[PDB]
């Protein structure tokens, strides 16, 4: 029934999906603006150019955590406003401005828990082929110092990245997030580059420091399972979960890509020499998982690449955008415990999307995000009984934002933005967060 009394308990956004001013005190250009400004690439037509305006906002999106009754945010630091040549000098202006919001956040109470890395590469470095160079990793590294080295004094818990697995799949080889390429062999180039400026940017940060740090980095996991006992489908659900999740999960825990998965790449695998995999393997603080779903697989061999596809389970409930399973939270939290090393976990990103509206009271009834809130709540209760060390739960999002290739059209938010107005409202489902939180 009862978290631990330091439990940590949050709300989560990214920079792009919500700061708008894009070009205000000196921030370059990232690749998610040249890509939202390119005819088609966005469901609906609209860009992060204004988004929520929380860069001018914050001190709302802050009143709204507070209100929540929340301990800890979770936010991005945009690259662009550190860095605006992606590698160059640094645009001090945008340092103050996250200096200013991370006071104002410990002012409130409130522990700042960033992410240095939320898929807005600055697009200079993409003109030098971005995750696809090696150069690329060098200069996250130096991005990272530079951040530390100021704001360090005050914030403990960073991650490197969020979401590796999308950045290089859906970036660089599905071609449905920025930068846009359709490459395989430039999307598993893209892997390494991220992990190794993972792992050059945790051993800078700690140079850096000006005091003990706590670095890890998220991770989307999907808990695949197999459609059949069929050699087929649980040689496809293998396929699928080396792909997804054992892919990042076993160079970071310093055991080298997957033999499986290198063999079924082939000649499309990246060059992985042994100084690359030492520096990826770098020891972490804490892991980060962000989970949504999991995955029913059928062998498909004519489909594409892992040849798995999805088994839809019209018995389950499903959003706007997804399927809803909370058992698999508990198994891949069992998963993680029981066969990796890393330890503390803390759930960064968990939540659902929703046709939501206003009604006729003025509130948002969203009963199915509560539902969601609730059940994946209660799988958290179970891991914790099982031994695993989960310190946090942050729910995605505090409020609608810019949700990347869908636009303003898919709704994640605990809090209602209105897009036209900027205005924020509570939905029910962050009351019931709130009131949940407080009797713990
Ligand atoms: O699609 C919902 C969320 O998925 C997570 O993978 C990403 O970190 C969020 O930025 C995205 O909004």
């Amino acid at each position: 029934e009862r978290f631990p009394a330091d439990f940590v308990w949050g709300a989560a956004t990214a920079a792009y999906q919500i700061e708008g001013a894009v070009r205000e005190d000196g921030r370059g250009v990232s690749i998610w603006d040249t890509f939202s400004h390119t005819p088609g690439k966005i469901a609906d037509g609209t860009t992060g150019d204004v988004a929520c305006d929380s860069y001018h906002r914050y001190g709302e999106d802050i009143g709204l955590l507070n209100a929540l009754g929340m301990n800890a945010y979770r936010f991005s630091i945009a690259w662009p406003r550190i860095v605006p040549l992606g590698a160059g000098p640094i645009n001090q202006a945008g340092l103050d401005h996250y200096s200013r919001m991370v006071d104002a956040l410990l002012g409130a109470g409130l522990q700042p828990f960033v992410t240095l890395y939320h898929w807005d590469l600055p697009q200079p470095l993409e003109d030098r082929l971005g995750w696809g160079s090696r150069a690329t990793a060098t200069v996250f590294a130096e991005y990272a110092d530079i951040v530390v080295r100021q704001l360090g004094d005050r914030v403990t818990h960073w991650a490197t990245l969020n979401e590796p697995w999308c950045s290089a799949m859906l970036g660089y080889y599905l071609g449905v997030h920025a930068p846009g390429h359709t490459d395989l062999k430039r999307g598993l180039e893209a892997s390494h580059n991220l992990l190794l400026g993972h792992g050059l940017a945790v051993q800078a940060m700690r140079a850096a420091a000006p005091q003990p740090l706590q670095i890890g980095i998220v991770l989307n996991l999907t808990p695949t399972y197999p459609a059949s006992d069929s050699p087929e489908d649980v040689a496809a659900a293998r396929r699928f979960d080396g792909f997804v999740n054992r892919w990042f999960l076993d160079p970071l825990a310093g055991r080298g890509y997957p033999q499986d998965m290198l063999d079924y790449y082939g000649a499309a695998a990246p060059q992985a020499n042994p100084e690359d995999l030492t520096q990826i393997a770098a020891p972490l603080d804490w892991l980060g998982v962000n989970y949504y779903e999991r995955m029913r697989a059928v062998d498909a061999p004519d489909a594409s690449l892992p040849q798995a596809q999805r088994l839809d389970d019209p018995d389950l409930p499903h959003t706007a955008d997804r399927e809803v399973y909370p058992e698999g939270l508990y198994d891949i939290l069992l998963r993680l415990h029981n066969d990796y090393p890393f330890r503390p976990l803390y759930i960064t990103e968990n939540g659902c999307a929703l046709h939501d509206e206003i009604a006729e009271d003025g509130g948002i009834h969203d009963g199915q995000r509560q539902a969601f809130f609730e059940a994946h709540l209660a799988q958290l209760q179970r891991a914790l009984a099982a031994g695993v060390p989960l310190k946090g739960y942050f729910a995605w999002s505090l409020l609608d934002n810019f949700e990347w290739a869908m636009g303003l059209s898919m709704r994640y938010g605990i809090c209602y933005t209105n897009f036209e107005t900027l205005e924020r409202r509570i939905k029910d489902s962050g009351y019931w967060l709130r009131d949940f939180i407080a009797g713990q």
